[PDB]
């Protein structure tokens, strides 16, 4: 995250960190149930030298706020035996970016690990509305990521204006959010990670996932996150969830 600041522990508690064997923190993700969580298609992918697509080649940390802790109380590790990527996933234009993942074993509810809130088929996140993004990723473009758990403050920005930022890029199932003048964004490591809303009673629903930008934090180049309300039915159909 570039321009957020420290959470307080347990404030995002459906925040999860998505470790690859012998590599470290790669991608964030978020519990959605007892046995499910939400993430990003292309943190997934096989190369030449790491089978990322193997649900046995992970580790998954709930509850976690630094990462060199992660064995502090509350923290809960958990292997994953599935990984469902969306059948529609385009590795070129990275449409449809986002994945499912079962836990091994059922996440335990505590006052660090809580799910997330799903949006029904129907809810638009309307354009200005406030957003939260949240993960451990790198805090400048190029940077170095953070150790505790960073959160920022951004907005939906009109499809229509996001198309014409990112000519032939920006698909119905992207939606730009953040700041036209830079300064907040997600950036490398926060991927998988899920945007937070509060909505009307309070309670946080998820807006989106991580997915890619130009750079982090631009000018005019504001982060591209998959949608969540689009995809209600698919996780249903997928997780009983
Ligand atoms: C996510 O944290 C990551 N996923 C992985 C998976 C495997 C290893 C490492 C990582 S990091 C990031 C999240 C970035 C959010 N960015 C903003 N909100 N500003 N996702 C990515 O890094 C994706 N790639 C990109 O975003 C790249 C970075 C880059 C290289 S040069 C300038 N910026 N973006 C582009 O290449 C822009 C052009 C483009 C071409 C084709 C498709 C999309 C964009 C991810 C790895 C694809
Ligand atoms: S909608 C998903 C979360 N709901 C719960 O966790 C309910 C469990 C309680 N223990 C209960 O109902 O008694 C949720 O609301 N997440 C978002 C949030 O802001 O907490
Ligand atoms: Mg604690």
């Amino acid at each position: 995250v570039v321009g957020g600041t420290d959470a307080d522990e347990g404030e995002w508690p459906w925040q999860v960190s998505l470790h690859a064997l012998g590599q470290g923190h790669i991608c964030g993700a978020s519990l959605i149930s007892p046995n499910w969580l939400v993430s990003a298609a292309h943190c997934y992918i096989d190369d030449r030298g790491f089978r990322y697509s193997d649900p046995t080649q992970w580790t998954a940390f709930l509850g976690l706020h630094d990462q060199s802790q992660r064995s502090a109380p509350g923290v809960q590790e958990r292997r994953l035996k599935r990984i469902i990527s969306h059948p529609f996933f385009n590795d070129f234009t990275f449409d449809y970016d986002i994945a499912l993942l079962e836990l091994e074993k059922p996440a335990e509810y505590s006052s660090m690990v809580r799910p997330i809130c799903l949006p029904d088929a129907s809810h638009v996140f309307p354009a200005g509305k406030a957003i939260w993004v949240t993960g451990w990723g790198h805090t400048q473009y190029g940077g170095t990521g953070a150790l505790i758990l960073q959160k920022g403050e951004i907005r939906v920005i009109n499809q229509t204006t996001c198309e014409n930022l990112l000519p032939q890029q920006i698909t119905p199932r992207m939606m730009c959010v953040g700041f036209l003048s830079g300064g907040v964004d997600s950036c490398q490591g926060d991927s998988g990670g899920p945007l937070s809303s509060v909505e009307a009673d309070g309670r946080i629903f998820q807006a989106g996932v991580v997915s890619w930008g130009d750079g982090c934090a631009q000018r005019n180049k504001p982060g591209v996150y998959t949608r969540l309300p689009l995809f209600r039915d698919w996780i249903k159909e997928n997780t009983g969830v």
